[PDB]
């Protein structure tokens, strides 16, 4: 047959899909939802041979458990443990394309499991087997006879194996196929794996039993009164005694409840349903759902005889809680959203795809504990589980059906195909039987990357057809398709539009409204975050606040799809595509998230939270306005403290309880300000401070800053009388400085500082010199490849303009004194292949006082391209333990990525300055510093720095992080310009003409002296 | 042009219609029609088959279909001859002046849908003037409404020839069958003769 | 595989949906709406048994002719033959409501052919069947060798015979199921045949 081959076949003998069911027989079990003595699980220890195709296999292994057969755990993918390689493609199908055909030789694995089965069970009722998840398809038999198959990785398969068990012992036996017609739905961005990675387990039903069941809630005009309603169905034989009742608790009270015998309303001129029953309960003043505050209800369903007997109970949480879409706006319980979302893909370091409750509700946290308040299941049904969380957690879901023929030429060819209309619409139909009862999904997806075809338009009616209640969005096809109530691009640009033909990805702004266009706009994915990037995160962040109809969207993405590699010394090291021996592979492009696959956090995670802050501030005189941009709750879990320094030093702060309405705002006036006793800027920075703990945080959680300059007293004080007078000794070769126990060389060639000391000490490796590129980004690079170098890329331009290989000429280098003072100046060319890129002009001014003062003045071509920076950078000899600077920090900022850091006096050891991305670039830039501390060394102006034991060289030379080898002494850039890091896509020039250095002539100037 | 799908016998008459797991099925018998019929100029509205109630299946096909070939109206009864599947009203055997309120599925006196609150589509009936036996009493008056009103655009007869079939006698003389003739039951008789035209094509 | 009774089993090995097609291999023909020396009938005189159950079907049929079975005309109804009677039926199903399945004894015609094809048919391009009308379902074999499986008793069901027939004579064979899961979907108010 290989059904495997063949879209019309999409599973054999398969149950019915349904919502979540657990077969209790306690309804007290039920409301409390504990678990049931009806479903166990079958993970743990199971036998498994690999086959390379599924005609090797020994018919034997049917009856008898092969021996060659090891014991492994499940749920897993084979290829996490050993017997073959995950594959990291992108777009380009992991198989040659040729629908409805896979490969000949096809990586199978040969499950089996021996385990004993209650006769209770065989007696009566139904005994069914759950696989929560099986990629791609399976033949399924049991006792040596075959059961049925399965397609559709991610969503439950379910058979009755009634008729299969017997009493006692017992033998599964599980036919998995890496390729099946089902992976050319399966082209998701992510790797290609495969096996039983999600739960297996059995459920015992009665033979008469709840087969399904859906829950309503609608409002009146003000929500302070709803109905819930409850369509129940059933299966086995139906009876007059036969009953139904709904109940619903606010935990432990009883709310509301209703009993019914089985009989559904005439439906059409055959009547109406004999085995259905709809119960309809009032609400009054119901506690609604939202992310803000997740109330819940617990509804309880009882199939039961009009004796009082219970037959078996189902049940769900409920949220009462209305989406709906009006006059262009997505509004929730009345009130229009902003969406600060992220998508998120299911990934685990070592366990591959096998997802665990741990990892999610760490996820979960960050996600809260970071200001976002929305998810997106890119690009499948998630895991039972997540959404059962974010019900509870609060986290607005978008469900997505597992429908992905990126790699199909042209991208809408399966969709538009009639012959795929059916294996399409089982992806779609049976993720919303199955999840439409969770309040936390408020819409749904088509799928992704199927351009727009017929069945998508067929699909997207079916839906609203069904389930009324959400909204339902697409991205192929152009993103406003006729199968879209959301315009819901993929990197649309704020002001930036980027016109493709056919699919043009106008900026927001404007597409909002072009002639006719009313929808809502929420992005599907947006600030692809890969590597160091990021930037301009603020610019959408302002749109989507000035603008009703721009209603938020969810970056791309939440974490780095790396696994986990180990060296011969069984360390570890984060892998990614290729490092599997995988080919074709997308390299790097796999890992695109704001926290790395152990969830540590990358730098970008911090700008993320500050952007999508729910209190809004505005400074007037010593009047601060806090505005909340909640929708529903008051700011009660809520202080605001402040803090006035001056130049870093603490001169007042204090604190007050911050009372807002959503909505609303509220005027602090803070206490008369005492001047201070000196020059310099006094900076304002308040904090919001969540007093107490909650589901998701501890204590004492900041969830917001800002920060203001207020008033500032430039320095007017004259110097002193310079003590001693630095020493001017000219060579032929240098110009020599000499002032107490220090001392400045100056190479008359070079024209640069070739060496300084300290004592007897040399505090440079290598001399100082101006610096313009930096060790490619991410961004940077784009799609270029070494093969198939994309000529637009920065890094193209940049090296092909030569400036990686330019030159620094002499120009001229001079040495003067001055009454009290020693001046060195000079005046370098870079050229490349004849051309004058750029021309650096310095002065070196050192005075008695022993500083060095130091100005730069650049010219840059205007021809040439805009550089990534203008700055200088030197080999410190010493190797210090802290860093400590009076600037923005903590962590790592750039021009384009700098909201969130903060201007004040830091403090870290080394090695917080060097950010470990797995594909290493520049990294670890701190901006607007005034101060620098680092050995007995101490820079002062207004610059950019980074500070590490790796050379831009290095960095940019190698390709893992964990191939990086600390250098001698320290590398340390210090920049008067860099240029900003982009992130609106990864994939093409997204660097903003703001944060490009194009103005032509730049100026900086630094002091370097000694402590 | 009709999709080869009814399923009338089922309780309720969605039953299929309305289940999922019977999409595929239903959706190649309208795509395999449309796909083979859509460049014959005389086919100018499509159905999307005749009684099986109104189920989600049909929701979804016929947006198909207005989506694959805006070129023709889609039109359906089902449900009671008004949907969201349908851009016709076309109920079958509606009056002209006589309501039928029967429950959930009414059938309005054709003058009266048309203006019903909200009301804007035009009427083709899908069915009228059963001509069964000595029949066809009152088809003026539709005809004379059908002139009237603007909206009310005609509509099919129920039907061109009566279903009977030959069987033959000791002498070899054929005679016309109906139902149970041929020793078939259950059976609806003479429930398959209601054209206006004997089998032969002699008009009634 | 009992396809028969299984809506998600609507067709096995069945071509692509399409206009009216007859590859007319002149022009002018084409225009003028003529006869295609490339669209050939079968219709006539066939081989035909029935049974009460496919599974009283003999596997000798696949390979030869039945010497139980008459001769033919195709395209007919086996009932308006006399194998068996066409029912009456309006709304209620002539089989019990028990979707998918469908009643055991289920009268099955086995249809059968000797016919030529000319090598110029095989020497290139594709030979392709094409049933416009089979009431209810059925399953097909050429020179013995399964070929597919089909639904829909009132659309065209097309396969591709190229890689199965050969130069000269050949035997194809065709069994036909009255009910199958399809008829779930046929309950029009007129005669069951
Ligand atoms: O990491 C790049 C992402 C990833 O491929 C997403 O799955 C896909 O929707 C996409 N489209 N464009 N960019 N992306
Ligand atoms: O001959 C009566 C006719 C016949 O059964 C039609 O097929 C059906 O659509 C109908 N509905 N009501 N009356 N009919
Ligand atoms: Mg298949
Ligand atoms: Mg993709
Ligand atoms: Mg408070
Ligand atoms: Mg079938
Ligand atoms: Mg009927
Ligand atoms: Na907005
Ligand atoms: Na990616
Ligand atoms: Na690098
Ligand atoms: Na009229
Ligand atoms: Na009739």
């Amino acid at each position: 047959r290989r059904d495997w081959e063949n879209p019309g076949v999409t599973q054999l003998n398969r149950l019915a899909a349904h919502p979540p069911f657990a077969s209790w027989r306690n309804s007290e079990e039920a409301r409390t939802d504990r678990p049931s003595q009806q479903l166990r699980s079958l993970n743990g220890e199971w036998r498994f041979a690999w086959f390379p195709a599924p005609e090797a296999v020994p018919e034997s292994w049917l009856e008898c458990d092969l021996p060659e057969a090891d014991t492994v755990v499940v749920p897993s993918n084979w290829q996490m443990h050993g017997y073959d390689a995950p594959i990291y493609t992108n777009v380009t199908y992991p198989i040659t394309v040729n629908p409805p055909f896979v490969p000949t030789e096809n990586p199978t694995g040969c499950y089996s499991l021996t385990f004993n089965v209650d006769e209770s069970w065989l007696q009566e009722g139904q005994t069914r087997i759950i696989f929560d998840g099986v990629n791609s398809a399976f033949h399924l038999w049991c006792n040596g006879r075959w059961v049925g198959y399965g397609q559709d990785s991610r969503l439950p398969s379910e058979f009755d194996l009634s008729a299969f068990l017997r009493a006692g012992e017992n033998r599964l036996a599980v036919m998995v196929l890496r390729w099946s017609d089902g992976s050319y739905l399966e082209d998701q961005d992510m790797w290609r794996m495969s096996g039983i990675f999600r739960d297996v387990s059995l459920l015992h039903k009665p033979t008469t039993q709840i087969s399904d069941f859906h829950v309503a809630t609608r409002f009146n005009d003000d929500f302070s009164r709803a109905v819930l309603e409850a369509e129940v169905q059933m299966c086995g034989e139906l009876r007059d005694y036969l009953r139904v009742t709904v109940s619903l608790w606010q935990g432990e009270t009883q709310v509301a409840s209703g009993t019914a015998p089985f009989g559904g309303e005439i439906i059409d001129e055959r009547g109406g349903y004999a085995d259905r029953v709809t119960l309809r309960l009032n609400v009054e003043n119901p506690k609604l759902w939202s992310a803000e505050i997740p109330n819940l209800y617990r509804a309880v369903v009882e199939l039961h005889t009009a004796d009082g007997t219970l037959i078996e109970a189902e049940a769900c949480d409920v949220g009462f809680r209305e989406v709906r879409i009006e006059n262009g706006l997505l509004l929730l319980n009345g009130k229009p959203l902003l969406i600060r979302g992220v998508n998120r893909h299911e990934h685990h370091p070592l366990h591959g795809q096998v997802m665990d409750e741990q990892t999610m509700v760490q996820d979960i946290l960050l996600m809260k504990q970071n200001n976002f308040n929305a998810v997106r299941c890119s690009h499948y049904p998630n895991h039972p589980l997540w959404y059962t969380l974010c019900d509870r957690y609060g986290l607005y879901v978008v469900d997505e059906a597992n429908i992905e023929t990126h790699g199909m030429v042209p991208m809408n060819r399966l969709t538009d195909d009639p012959r795929w209309l059916p294996a399409m619409s089982e992806r779609v139909t049976r993720m919303v039987q199955r999840d439409r009862n969770h309040p936390s999904v408020i819409i749904w997806s088509l799928g992704n990357e199927s351009g727009h075809g017929a069945n998508h338009d067929a699909l997207y009616r079916w839906i609203k057809s069904v389930d009324p209640s959400r909204p339902v969005q697409y991205e192929g096809g152009g993103a406003d398709t006729t199968a879209t109530d959301i315009i819901c691009p993929m990197y649309a640009r704020v002001d930036e539009d980027q016109p493709f033909p056919a699919v043009p990805k106008w900026s927001i702004k404007k597409w909002l409204s072009l002639p006719g266009e009313t929808r809502p706009l929420i992005l599907c994915e947006y600030a692809h975050a890969m590597g160091n990037s990021l930037g301009g995160f603020a610019k959408y962040w302002q749109a989507f606040r000035q603008y009703p109809r721009l209603q938020g969207g969810f970056v791309w993405d939440w974490v780095d799809q790396s696994l986990i590699k180990y060296d011969e010394n069984g360390n570890p090291w984060s892998a990614y595509g290729g490092d599997f021996g995988d080919t074709p592979n997308d390299r790097q492009f796999c890992m695109n998230g704001l926290v790395f696959a152990d969830r540590t956090p990358h730098p970008a995670l911090t700008e993320a939270k500050h952007q999508q802050q729910f209190f809004q501030f505005r400074l007037s005189g010593q009047t601060i306005e806090v505005t909340s941009e909640y929708l529903f709750r008051h700011s009660d879990n809520e202080l605001l403290h402040w803090m006035v320094a001056l130049d870093g030093k603490p001169l007042a702060s204090g604190e007050v309880p911050l009372d807002v309405a959503p909505q609303g705002k509220q005027l602090i006036e803070l206490p008369e300000l005492p001047q201070p006793e000196s020059a310099g800027q006094l900076w304002l920075t308040v904090r919001v401070v969540q007093p107490n703990a909650t589901a998701w945080s501890e204590a004492g959680h900041i969830s917001a800053w800002q920060q203001w300059r207020l008033a500032e007293n430039l320095s007017v004080t004259l110097p002193a009388a310079s003590h001693a007078i630095p020493h001017l000794t000219t060579s032929e070769m240098d110009f020599c400085i000499e002032l107490g126990n220090k001392r400045w060389q100056f190479n008359r060639q070079s024209g640069f500082l070739s060496q300084m000391w300290i004592g007897d000490k040399k505090q440079l490796l290598t001399p100082l010199r101006d610096q313009f590129t930096r060790a490619p980004l991410d961004n940077d690079i784009g799609v270029s490849e070494a093969t198939r170098i994309d000529p637009n890329a920065w890094v193209e331009r940049w090296k092909a303009a030569g400036h990686y290989q330019a030159e620094a000429a002499l120009l001229q280098c001079t040495a003067d004194t001055l009454a009290d003072a020693v001046l060195i100046t000079t005046a370098h060319a870079w050229q490349h292949q004849g051309k004058t890129l750029f021309i650096s002009r310095k002065t070196y001014r050192i005075d008695g006082s022993g500083q060095m003062a130091i100005t730069v003045d650049v010219e840059v071509a205007s021809d040439t391209p805009h550089p990534a920076r203008i700055g200088l950078n030197c080999q410190l000899a010493q190797v210090a333990e802290r860093v400590n600077w009076l600037g923005l920090g903590p962590q790592e900022n750039y021009p384009d990525r700098l909201t969130a850091a903060c201007f004040d006096r830091w403090d870290l050891p080394l090695s917080d300055m060097y950010t470990p991305y797995v594909f290493p670039s520049e990294n670890g830039l701190r901006c607007g510093t005034r101060e620098l501390n680092y050995g007995p060394h101490q820079w002062r102006g207004d610059f950019q720095f980074n500070i590490s034991r790796y050379s831009q060289q290095q960095l940019m030379e190698t390709s893992h992080r964990h191939l990086l080898h600390a250098e001698e002494g320290t590398w340390l850039n210090i920049d008067g310009f860099h240029m900003g890091i982009g992130g609106d896509d990864s994939w093409s020039p997204s660097v903003s003409a703001e944060f490009q250095l194009s103005a032509g002539r730049y100026h900086y100037q630094l002091v370097w002296c000694q402590k």
